[PDB]
Order: C-alpha cells, then structure tokens, then sequence
C-alpha cells in the first residue's frame, strides 16, 4: 500500500528502497531518457568502489570507461564528476594489476590519481601529453614476481608537434609514487618514435630495487625533484649517448644509496644539487 | 497502481523516478524546510556540470553562487562540499570565458581548481590572499582573439597588513597552467595599490606566445619553479626598476626559448638555476 511505501521511504534508511545498478557491466543494458539519473553501486560488482550517480547523455558521446560508459540507447556519464580521475573510477578493486588502470586513465587523457598501494605487472606507458601521474596515501607500487619485459615504466610524449611541445611539457608531472622492483626491469624515458620528453618534473618518487633508469632518444631537461634511486641492480642510470638527449638533466635533493650498478654518463649534461651518494 | 510504483522505484534505474532541479536559476524558486535535501542536476540547464545534492539552510546565509545559492525563502548549500572549489561548481559549462570563473572563485576566497582547458578573454585578477590557482589535466588557457587590454593576468595581494603577509605568502601558489597568448597581453605581478606579492611559487606553468611578464611595485622573491617562458612578443620580462621590488627573483629549471623581446633588468636581483636559453 501507499502508506507503507511512503513510510518506508521516510525511514532513516529510506534510500535503500531505491533500486541501483550493481556494476559497469550491467550498465550497458540499462536504458533511459536523456537526463535520467541512476545509482551505480560500484565499477565491479560487490566492491563498493568507483560508483556514483550517473546521468544519461547522447548515444554519440565518447565512452572512456572512466567518466562515460556504454548504455542501452544512451551513454551514462558521472553526474557529479569533479575532473579528477582515480584508479577506482577506472575499475581497480584493490587487487590485481594496478598498472592496467594507470595505463587506461593516461591513455584516455586524464591525470591519473593512484591513492592506493598495490602490485604492478604489465609495463606502464606514461604519456606526458595526456596527463600527470599522481600518487597519494604513500602510494607504493610493488612489482609482481610474474612481471616480465625490460621495462616497468616508459615515459613518452605522443605529441610530435613543435607548437604543442612547450604547452604540453610545462605541466608535465609525476609525483608521489614509490616503485619497489625485483631488480629486472628498468624505467625508460623517451624513445626514437616519441616526441620530446622534456621539462618533466619527477618529484617525491622512489625507484627502489629496480634495474635502473635508462634515457632514450628525445629525453632532456628532466627534473628529478627529491627522489630516491637506491638498491638498484646491474645499473643505476643508463645514458648511452642517445640522440637528441642529455641537456640539463638535474637531480635535486636526491638520495641514491646502496646501488649495485653504475651511472653511465656517455655524453650528456648532469646536475647533482644537494644530493647524497653512494653510501 | 502502488505495486507498479514500488517496483519502479526498486528497478536498477529507480532513482530516475525522483524529481530534480534543473539549474541554479530554477533553484531560486525552490522552497523547503531547513534540512531538506534536493538534487541539482547542473549549474546551467542541460550541461550536467556543477550539480549536486543541496540542503536547505537559514535564509540569512551568505550566498556566494559557488557553495550557497538563493532559494525561495531559504538558501541552498552544497550538502557534500569538501572545501575544494572547481570552475564547474561556479558555473563553467565547457565553453566561454574561463577567466570569469577563475575570478569569481578567487574573489570569494577559495583555491580555484581548473581541471579543464579552454579560452580566456576578460583579464584575470589573481589575489594570493584569497587562494591558490591550480590547473589539472594538461590545463591550457588559450587567449581569445577578441581579448583586449594590456594584461591577461594580474597577481595581487589585497592584504596590506604586515602581520598577515608572512601567513598569506607562505602558501601562495599558482601551478599547472599553460597560458597561450596571441602576443598582445602581459602578465603583471604586484601593483602600487597591492600588498606585497612575495614568496609566490609559480610551478609547472607555461607562458607561451604572450607579450611578457611585467613586475610592478611590491613584487619580490617570486619563484618560477620549472616554467616555460617562450615565443614571447615584444618583451619577455619587464623589470623597469619598480619600487619595493626585485629581491631574489629566481627562475628554477625554466625553459626560455624562441622569444621575441628582451629581458629588461633595470636593477633587481635575478637567479637562473638549471635554465636553458635562448635557442
């Protein structure tokens, strides 16, 4: 009856009488009119992570599976999105490969916020033309035993245009992330097919027990702003005179101890400022 | 019937059966009791931006059109506002003059978060006594062709009190914004009527194709922390010996290339640290 329904809705738990969408996978079958608002419990069923109020927009809306999602005759967009994308909104559940969701957010064109620690397996591709990489809550990325390849993280710039270079690189930022490797995989900066990776601030980051940092082509004027590069295996820094690379590479207040591999500076221009090494 | 209504509310899209307020303009005519909660779809009708759950507060509450909004016999306040104001919450719809909403948020006294790129036309007045200016997601502000005046951004401090100077200037911050001018307008720091603009960190910012950076009265110890100042027209930096200005002005890891105007240092004390120029 109406009296029971009205009374149930007015109870302190009255919201529990409104239906919800359990997951993003279910969202693809939910139809609606433009402007309809629905409750999304979670990205993945039962995890209570990455949900929110969704609103129906035109079916031609670009779907990024972070803010906008496929619907049945519409697209569902986060109604109250503040512009800041985190890995929970991209589908991370607290287990599995965190690198998948770091790659996904950056590939869409948002800053990637990682407010959680976890394990990484697939190599990370961090494109400074598409956003920043921001760790929070002591963000620690621990490489899994099964992780393969020569690189756990490669920093690129898919923008090869001159006009956009200064615009893109001025804001380039990676901050607040500690990587715990197993001594087999490196961090790469640049690439022969990459645009110029320059004016990148890498601040408050740890690179512990990795296989080193390797500079590729088109990588210069990188600013390591208070970072740790310690306990490295086989190599610490690799600069094997790559083309269009090496100008004013600066380590500011960096802590580099207990490493098990050389700093190979074949050409290039390197600045250590208030650093400590090697212990 | 009652069973149809109850089951519709319990459907996965059950929230769509709850009414909503379409815009802030409509919100002005919405009445309610103190504590009533309503759904705001958007600041401007149909854009799905800047909405949220609103709660009715006392009718004498100060309305700032960011957190609090006028109602019919009450004031509507953002129920879940966390203190962080973005341009969407101030009325930005994805097009138009972003400078209007930067000015509005700063004038009220919040940090202004700009998680989007767009155009600027009206001159920005950035008061460091009121909050910071923070760009996200490769924030790029492109000056419109119709923008007039000599300045696109002026950085001031309306607090002229000595006691508050150190308190205010310690946290002064502008970060993460690339300004792309058309060669006609400058950036001004200070002013004869301004309080002392000092200890300001300008980090990860771009000043590209502008008419230069001009120091006015009461501007000193500015820290340009990894910025681009490139492709300038007519002037790059103007320091025409202004009064109470010039102490330890530092460019840290700055990219200053392809400029078309001089760095005029008539008096003053300037520090270039790990900069590159002029190409």
């Amino acid at each position: 009856g109406d009296a029971s329904l009205k009374s149930n809705l007015n109870k302190p738990n009255g919201l529990s009488y409104i239906g919800t969408v359990s997951s993003v996978s279910e969202l693809s079958s939910i139809a609606g009119l433009i402007g309809d608002s629905i409750i999304l419990d979670s990205y993945v069923d039962g995890f209570n992570l990455g949900g929110g109020v969704m609103v129906a927009v035109n079916s031609d809306t670009v779907v990024d599976n972070i803010v906008t999602f496929q619907g049945n005759g519409v697209v569902w967009k986060r109604k109250l999105f503040n512009g800041v994308a985190d890995v929970y909104e991209a589908g991370y559940t607290g287990t599995g490969d965190l690198a998948i969701f770091i790659n996904k957010i950056n590939a869409v064109g948002f800053d990637c916020i990682v407010p959680v620690s976890g394990e990484i397996t697939t190599p990370i591709i961090f494109d400074i033309a598409k956003g920043a990489l921001i760790g929070k809550n002591k963000c620690t990325l621990i490489e899994s035993a099964s992780a393969t390849g020569d690189y756990y993280l490669t920093i690129v710039n898919t923008d090869t245009d001159y006009t956009n270079r200064d615009v893109i690189n001025a804001t380039a930022l990676m901050t607040g992330v500690s990587f715990v490797g197993k001594g087999t995989r490196k961090l790469a900066i640049g690439g022969s097919t990459s645009g110029e990776v320059s004016e990148l601030r890498i601040s408050n980051c740890g690179f512990i027990s990795t296989a080193g940092i390797e500079f590729l082509d088109n990588a210069y004027r990188i600013l390591f702003d208070k970072c740790a590069l310690s306990r490295s295996f086989t190599n610490s820094v690799i600069f094997n005179s790559p083309a269009n690379s090496g100008e004013v590479i600066k380590f500011n207040h960096c802590w580099m101890v207990d490493n098990g591999g050389p700093f190979t500076f074949k050409n290039g221009q390197f600045i250590f400022d208030s650093c400590s090494l090697p212990a």
